[PDB]
């Protein structure tokens, strides 16, 4: 829960998502990272974060078709790094798959240059779209194998919907940058700097109303 964190361990297993690394160092999801079920998982985002158990079910739902096991019912956090099925290229904290073949471990080349994009202690969705797409033009420039498909592109915009969203204000659409950086370099929520589980519940619709303002910025 919120008052337990520790690193993982040999076994562990740890993906792309910030977030999910984060609860299951928490043990909001199990510490090991492995055999997570449609239960875990919404019980995990709503306790962890007021996640609508709708909106967790779905999430879960995506997740599962990235084991590679026929019938699973499971998913682990290492099967989310597969390249191309839910991960895609022009992350904010992970390299292009391309590069040296890890699109799952943490980056700080990466997201030094995402951070730059942060220039004031509140991020808005401005800022979070400039971050985003300059991340995109980067991977262009330089990936000679860059592809960013329709629906990796639509999960491009929600991941950056998601961290105002789970950690920040989504009628002001803005979050504090310290905040957003602790998750990312630590994978503990930022506890300790006053973030506060989300008091109202987070669901389809604002998830979908945060995503569009950042597309239309
Ligand atoms: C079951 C629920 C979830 C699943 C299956 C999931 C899955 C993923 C995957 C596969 C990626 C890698 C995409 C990429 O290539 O960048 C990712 C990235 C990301 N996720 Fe999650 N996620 C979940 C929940 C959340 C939540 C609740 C948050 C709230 C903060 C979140 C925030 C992010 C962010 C900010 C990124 C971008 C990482 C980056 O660009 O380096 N995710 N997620
Ligand atoms: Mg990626």
């Amino acid at each position: 829960g919120f008052d337990s964190w520790h690193p993982p361990a040999p076994g562990d297993r740890r993906g792309p998502c910030p977030m999910l690394n984060t609860l299951a160092n928490h043990g909001f999801l199990p510490h090991n990272g492995r055999n997570i079920t449609k239960e875990i998982t919404v019980n995990a985002l709503n306790s962890a974060l007021n996640v609508n158990k709708t909106l967790g079910e779905l999430l879960f739902n995506f997740a599962v078709t990235t084991n590679p096991q026929p019938n699973a019912t499971f998913f682990d956090l290492d099967h989310l790094s597969r390249h191309n099925i839910l991960e895609h290229d022009a992350s904010l904290s992970r390299a292009d798959y391309y590069f040296g073949h890890d699109d799952h471990t943490f980056n700080q080349t990466v997201f030094d240059q995402t951070k730059s994009y942060w220039k004031t202690p509140i991020i808005d969705v401005q800022q979070a779209a400039n971050a985003r797409l300059a991340r995109v033009l980067t991977s262009n420039a330089t990936n000679p194998t860059f592809v960013l498909s329709q629906i990796g592109e639509a999960f491009s915009f929600g991941e950056t919907a998601a961290y105002i969203l789970a950690l920040g204000d989504r009628v002001s659409g803005t979050v504090p940058r310290q905040w957003v950086e602790y998750l990312f370099e630590n994978e503990r929520l930022p506890l300790e700097l006053g973030w506060r589980r989300a008091k109202e519940v987070i669901s389809n619709s604002d998830l979908d109303q945060l995503t569009n303002r950042v597309i239309n910025a």
